[PDB]
């Protein structure tokens, strides 16, 4: 037909249009199977009314809509290829995913796209049973479609939609024919829709959520919600359903909402249609409401997730099933109460993530697998929240969270990030009734879900009257939870939390209009009595999370600090790959996606397979559940569960002498929601021998949970015990060039020119590659460089500032180079002063003391100029020339730790094997430092003091020089950097320092003694 | 082309999908005119760039779109007449007009409407220089089109639109031709928008406001917003002047605010464009806002409508004016504090009506004429604010009532109020952008209005969330003014005012969900604060507004009640034409519209031709700025102004001896806003002959003023003085069938059978043409019927109370009549019983007492039964043979006034003419009652005693039984009803009793006595 005709369909160009953004799509409402069996209903099984269209499908990439055929509404393109559908068509190579953080990926002129606008034919040919059509509804049901799209249904036109993040249904009824069908969609990857869509994150297309068909009969449950009521106690639940139907109302229909425990009925209750009065022209003649009792209800909570299944019937008052309905229903009460966030009367402490649905080989296209893996790995790090960062997730989500236990922030897909100002549209009555769609639809189909604790109005959109309007729309359907949005200086009228992004501890960010307090202070500001969750905090950028403990011991000082959600899970990188096959990761930019954001894409605590980053470990020893206080050889461990007792943690303790363990044992733990357990250590041994010792304690639980293998550790602590402190000659040859002191099979060469240690020999063989040298430097984090470009420099950025400095160019100059020898050792005795553009940076005076045991005692005294920004590090570098498979030492570990982020780390003796010392960052850094150690051992090499270390098969300036971690070649031979000093890795933000003044070396004059031996 | 024909956009049928509100309209604005001169746009004189489309358009009817040909989009049809725009074309006799009050004139499918949708087709052939062609934009403003419409220009399709009472604006530029042009709307009577235009009015359609072009430079003011911040004593103010452009940005672009007071330049101010910034990135590039400081403001009230020009220049920096836009400034602030609505400080006491665009010829057409006309007769009868029921008004109007000072309401044009439940589309959020629309273009619309003080979201539309929504989207963008919504019982979240719709002052209505309470029980339930104004009160039905003191007496002594607007200004007649060319006024189902609710339009103060019913004048009364009391010789003078001194008023005082003047005087009123002013009166006179003193005091405007001419009475009372107590013999002849008694030349004749008076002569003049009988009834009022009809009987009604009662039907039954002649006087004694199916309703007893004088004195006791429905009067009828021209009676008058109902009139000596005596109410009914009578003399007769009385030419009987006032004909001589009681005539609604009890003839026993002499 003319009107069915891409000719005309396209005419009005729906997708440049914010007043459509929708054209036949069905009412929003929760998950439907149209079960015509309540035990199937109650028992989840798979409805065989709910028919899935996943699959292959027939997919062609057009450069423009115009470019389509009109062919394709009645025949499959010869040039189409088979897809898995769900899918993004970047992830098949037809164009390219572009990642963009702010700026928007199309010109910005609202409401209107580039008339290049990449264009996705779908179509599939099915089989639609006689049955389906013989009587009832068949509608099709698209869970996500990035970012708009039309359909058509054997040639006919049937629809349009937009919001690529909450599902689009519609009535195929009138379209459908008894056997073989075409559906043809064409999603358009840009829309005005786009411009609410302008999340930090890869920006893809097509049909990357389930397709499915859906037939229910002609007299039908239109929408059920689930309300659960308390007394003070919670010892009485009232569990309010609220049914609504469509089609012939009679007065035999009737509707039976039963809730199950299991097999168990705990509760039932049935009625005809016609609810109460309302206003003076009566009640919905087509809704009723059960109000159904249930006596000490078994609440919902992340710790304990119990859930009850409700199953609403619409039956005959003489027993006929028409159909069933059916959810997950959770007893939980979530209100705000004098300034707290309280679930069940308790004050919540959200261990809370952002999670992006991100996938490296799917792109946005979300498994049950992958969801479940990430749900397991963050209760296993003691995360019991998730921000659904920034749009409806996909449905499966939610009813994991409700089963596994975790609280969810689900968050209208709205940001306008890239506007200019950021609330032009949001302040704009005119896309009003768009924002309106993606929160309303959004609540519509997740307001049964326990798990949903919060609603989102949203993320970077300013803060417009739209807003308000839509924070008070929620309000008024479900006042069951809290609303909030950061957008607008994190504190405005939408919003009931005060929900800053990266607000730091006790700095003040006083910028203009939307300033980013300390939160301490954010709480007491005149007239402000809100919590305070953060919605972003602790940027995971590659090598971050430093400070992390800073904000753990604040959320546990003050009330109203409730925690907030870390940024972010899960690096948003993707496989490419290499001319030999080999995948590897990679970022923005390398899909010739340009202008991008290079590396910010990648914000995770763990890759995007899903294996951690090391930073993952601070969180999850920062957000454990079981605080630990020494007094003598009390432990006093306190609880952090607000519901549960610790039935299932029994706590191991160890004491060990510099990494020899002298005594443990095991005491259950038995310590009630928010209690104490003071836990008597046995006399613990007096070893008179010299060294340090340690206490450790671990909480272990020793049975599987849902989420947890049997011996999971979920607590830990260290404190220091009782101290007991410690209480042949070379021969030196000196020539014009080197000073060389030989001992036994050992010799040691330093150059007179340079003034470093040059070479060492065990017997024969030398064991440098390069000379030992002082090294003030070390190849930027991504926290270092902030958002410094080689073309837009960032000058307050850490690696400018440096750069600018010279500290990379410094050239040392021997001031120094003198040698003696003593009574029974040599000395050599060295100054050095690093220099650029005339001024000196750093001045180092060493010495070393080579002894009759062959053990090399080097001293070390820098300076640093006090107006050079202060120095990454303090240490020393070498290259050794051996390669060993392990390194051991002493100290902290056994995961990479940083002078600001190492309280998860313990003092032990580890030992790993070498490509365990160098942590993978796509965006190569400086990795793999060990702090706080006092021995290690390589090959025949030891180092004693008190230094942080690295040790890898990559140099600082490789690492420094290489974009990609899958560009790097291991060198000859192993990199060791031993630091004396180690600067903060920040992390509050990737964007500006973030490095506090306490991490920073700024001392000026600095300290630090090592022993070189065999 | 193939997207134009009438065949593609008829397709998608956007009048029946409430998400498709418009399609190409641009964005809502104050008035604009474009203004390339800044004397011009300060002086308001008319724009070359505003051109009036209004005039001769072409017109052709059909029953359904779809019977619309092609050929109209590209010439005028052959069958299209010459019809004037702007028109409803049921006032043109294309269809009918349908009045139905609540059900939807159409079957309730939403958003679906019927097949047979009355289409208009307009078209208009014009020239368009080539200057506006040359260089910028052409726009086309369609201020009102009722419901919706699609829009061609030249063959080709420009835009669709809904909202029949806010302007859609559509850009024409790339659309328009040098020279000769044509527009072809397609005006659809019926679409989604009428489910929310549901006001209880009649149903018609058309192009009904004007329509314009506007020429504007690409560079051009797209919006502009005034706000005013106050001190605390009002001396100084700000002027923020908010203004945005569109087009090109460029350096040199400036916009100039310049205030002025007539032609006295006060503040101005001038900015480059650019915002503050506002978030995190920046600010508005495309605004500016100038703040202008004011010293000693004049402020903008009702009482004193001060009003500034504020001109918005849009020039360059060296000084080239681009555009010009103006708007009238008042400077006053409306704000709730602690429960009272303020104005400047002041609590507000709103004298207010509602008032629909009706005219009776026109319809819906609004010209200036009328709307003058109705701002003059409401400020001359008290009234200072007025309720733009149900919709946004006429542009003009608000600039009237900045002008001559009225306080407006302005109301969305939302009402649902046929929906089953009143809400059910207003909960939900597939109506959240439809109902958006509606507020959001109203407000940008009409917020610079200093008049506009408060927003109404609209009416009779239950309480759904959308409401919510909306309700705090107004309050986001524009804090100046409450916001208020009377749906969902009057006190919901929506409004910040409780305005309840005909809540009575002590008498509680409880009705489920949506209870009516005592207005002055409401302010008192536990938690509420906010100040009460009822939205809708004394229903002015026909004869009606009894009670209304009652309302006023509560406004006064309660702080928190601050008034109300009138139900309502104007009768909803429309004008039809008899067999013989002569108009009359017609109601509901006089144009065959079925179903219909028959009178119910007919609500007003003012008939359709703006002359007053006698209830105006009572409301003028009630609603006077000056009270009175009397204490002795002292009148105290207050006054109810906030901010004006009485410095156009004097007292004039008079004393009267049964209506003869004994002294009078003039006194100026001095007296201060809320002040008292003691007027000493000189001693009175102590008239030694007998009779009541009255005291009558009148306020007087010596001087004239823009709404009222010199004399203006705007006040007055009237008080009891002192009071000094008053301290030949006819011939009987008996008969079987008669008494005659002889006196002179005057004969009276008592007949036997039926115990009455049944003729009286003076000389051989009858002049009785129907006998003198007890009368209990009364022709019913809209009050007494409510909404009973024939078909569907309402029992609660006074009428069917009466009908089933057998009031109407009672049969007299003489129980005595026997004559006996005293010492110098006939003494005729008669006893009769009213009786129906066996019950005695009313007994009366008489006694009539004929002496020498020829003076006949009446007694009557009547005794009426508990059980039976309080009468509707208790007194006697006749009908006179006589017709003379005038009445003279000593009373309560000179206009009708009821017991209930008669604070107004005055006690004086009145004359009027016979015609004067008779209430043409439309709708036929009792009317035209004088009260507290003492004396009546019509023709030779004098009637003397304490009665009620109306004279007319028409029958109770005729009144009952005829529908239109039109069909009434004046019977043989004239039908005198004496009363001695009559019930009140209620008013606080007029589809319930709401007559109060002290106004009920209860009493069981009535006793009253006359003289009837020559
Ligand atoms: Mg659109
Ligand atoms: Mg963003
Ligand atoms: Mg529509
Ligand atoms: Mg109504
Ligand atoms: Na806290
Ligand atoms: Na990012
Ligand atoms: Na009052
Ligand atoms: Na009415």
């Amino acid at each position: 037909m003319i009107t069915d005709s891409l000719a005309v369909v396209l005419q009005r160009r729906d997708w440049e249009n914010p007043g459509v953004t929708q054209l036949n799509r069905l009412a929003a409402h929760p998950p439907f199977a149209s079960w015509r069996n309540s035990e199937e209903a109650r028992t989840d099984r798979p409805s065989q009314q709910l028919r899935s269209l996943n699959g292959e499908w027939r997919f062609a990439w057009f450069p423009a809509p115009e470019a389509v055929p009109e062919s394709w509404l009645e025949c499959d393109l010869p040039e189409a290829d088979t897809v898995v559908v769900p899918s993004n068509w970047q992830m098949h190579g037809y164009d390219a995913p572009i990642y963009t953080n702010v700026t928007y990926p199309i010109t910005v002129n609202p409401p209107f796209v580039p008339t290049e606008n990449p264009t996705g034919c779908y179509s599939l040919t099915f089989n639609v049973d006689e049955s389906w059509l013989q009587e009832g509804q068949t509608r099709i049901i698209f869970d996500g479609v990035n970012s708009a799209f039309h359909l058509w249904c054997n040639g006919r036109w049937v629809g349009y939609g937009q919001d690529s993040r909450l599902p689009s249904e519609f009535d195929l009824s009138a379209f459908l024919r008894a056997g073989e069908n075409r559906l043809a969609v064409m999603v358009l990857r840009w829309s005005d829709g786009s411009y609410l869509e302008d999340q930090d994150m890869w920006r893809m297309s097509g049909i990357f959520r389930d397709v499915s068909l859906l037939h229910k009969p002609t007299t039908q449950i239109s929408d059920f919600h689930v309300a659960t009521r308390f007394n003070d106690d919670f010892s009485r639940a009232v569990l309010e359903a609220e049914v609504q139907m469509c089609g012939e109302l009679r007065d035999y229909l009737r509707v039976t909402v039963s809730l199950w425990q299991g097999e168990t009925q705990v509760a039932s209750g049935t009625a005809p249609f016609g609810g109460e009065i309302i206003d003076e022209r009566g009640g919905y003649a087509d809704r009723v409401t059960l109000r159904l009792n249930v006596e000490n209800p078994k609440l919902w909570s992340a710790e304990i997730p119990n859930l009850y299944r409700a199953v609403v019937e619409l039956h005959t008052a003489d027993g006929t099933l028409i159909e069933a309905e059916a959810c997950d229903v959770g007893f939980r009460v979530v209100r705000i109460e004098n300034g707290l966030l309280l679930l069940n009367g308790k004050p919540l402490l959200i261990r809370g993530v952002n999670r992006h649905e991100h996938h490296p080989l799917h792109g946005q296209v979300m498994d049950e697998q992958t969801m479940v893996q990430d749900i397991l790995l963050m209760k296993q790090n003691n995360f019991n929240a998730v921000r659904c960062s920034h749009y409806p997730n996909h449905p499966l989500w939610y009813t994991l969270c409700d089963r596994y236990g975790l609280y969810v922030v689900d968050e209208a897909n709205i940001e306008t990030h890239g506007m200019v100002p950021m609330n032009r549209l949001t302040d704009d009555p005119r896309w009003l009734p768009a924002m309106s769609e993606r929160v309303t639809r959004m609540v519509q189909r997740d307001r049964n879900h326990p798990s949903v604790i919060i609603w989102s109005l949203g993320n970077e959109s300013g803060h417009g009257a739209n807003h308000d309007a839509l924070y008070r729309w929620i309000k008024s359907v479900d006042p069951s939870r809290p609303v909030q949005y950061e957008g607008g200086g994190a504190d405005t009228t939408a919003t009931d939390i005060i929900c800053p992004m990266y607000a730091r501890v006790d700095e003040d960010q006083p910028f203009p209009a939307v300033p980013k307090w300390s939160i301490k202070k954010w709480l007491s500001l005149p007239g402000e009595t809100r919590p305070l969750i953060l919605c972003e905090y602790a940027h995971a950028m590659g090598n971050s999370l430093g400070g992390f403990a800073k904000y753990w011991q604040a959320f546990r000082q003050y009330p109203r600090l409730q925690g907030g959600f870390v940024w972010d899970w899960v690096d948003q990188s993707l496989i490419k790959y290499d001319e030999n096959g080999n995948p590897w990761s990679a970022y923005g930019g390398d899909f010739g996606d340009t202008p991008n954001d290079r590396q910010f894409c990648m914000n995770g605590l763990v890759f995007a397979d899903r294996t951690p980053h090391p930073a993952l470990t601070e969180a999850k020893h920062q957000q454990q559940f079981f605080q630990f206080r020494l007094s003598g050889q009390t432990i006093e461990v306190t609880s952090e569960y607000l519901f549960r007792h610790s039935d299932n943690e029994l706590l191991h303790w160890m004491v060990a002498l510099d990494g020899k363990p002298l005594a443990s044992g095991e005491v259950p733990l038995d310590v009630a929601p928010q209690g104490k357990q003071l836990i008597e250590l046995p006399e613990l041994p007096q070893p008179e021998s010299a060294g340090q010792l340690w206490l450790t304690v671990r909480v272990v639980q020793p049975n599987a949970t849902a989420w947890s293998e049997a011996g999971h550790i979920s607590a830990w602590q260290q404190w220091r015990l009782a101290e007991n402190l410690s209480v042949a000659i070379p021969h030196l040859t000196t020539s014009e060039m080197d000073f060389c002191i030989e001992l036994g099979n050992k010799r040691w060469q330093f150059n007179r020119q340079s003034g470093f240690l040059s070479q060492m020999w065990i017997g024969d063989k030398k064991q440098l590659l390069t000379p030992l040298r002082d090294q003030f430097t070390r190849a930027p984090l991504d926290n270092d460089i902030g958002v410094s470009e080689a073309t837009r420099i960032d000058p307050n950025a850490w690696v400018e500032r440096w750069k600018a400095a010279g500290h990379y160019q410094a050239e040392a100059a021997l001031l120094q180079c003198t040698a003696d020898t003593l009574a029974d050792a040599v000395l050599i005795t060295t100054a050095h002063a690093w220099q650029h553009q005339g001024k000196t940076l750093f001045i180092s005076r060493k010495t070393y003391r080579i002894d009759g045991s062959g053990q090399m005692a080097i001293t070390v005294d820098v300076v640093v100029a006090s107006d050079t920004p202060h120095p990454a590090r303090i240490g020393l570098n070498c290259q050794l020339a051996q390669v060993a498979e392990r390194v051991n030492w002493l100290g902290l570990g056994p995961q990479e730790n940083y002078p600001d982020r190492l309280t998860a780390a313990c003092f032990d003796r580890w030992d790993l094997p070498l490509s365990d010392m160098y942590t993978p960052y796509v965006f190569p850094s400086e990795n793999g430092l060990r702090c706080g150690t006092r021995e290690l051992n390589y090959g025949p090499h030891q180092w004693r003091g008190d230094f942080q270390f690295n040790i890898s098969r990559y140099s600082q300036q490789q690492l420094m020089e290489t974009s990609h971690r899958h560009l790097l070649h291991a060198e000859e031979g192993t990199w060791l950097n031993i630091d004396g000093f180690h600067m903060g890795i920040g992390g509050d933000d990737s964007w500006s320092p973030s490095v506090s003044a306490e991490f920073q070396l700024s001392a000026g004059r600095y300290h630090y003694q090592l022993v070189w031996c065999q």
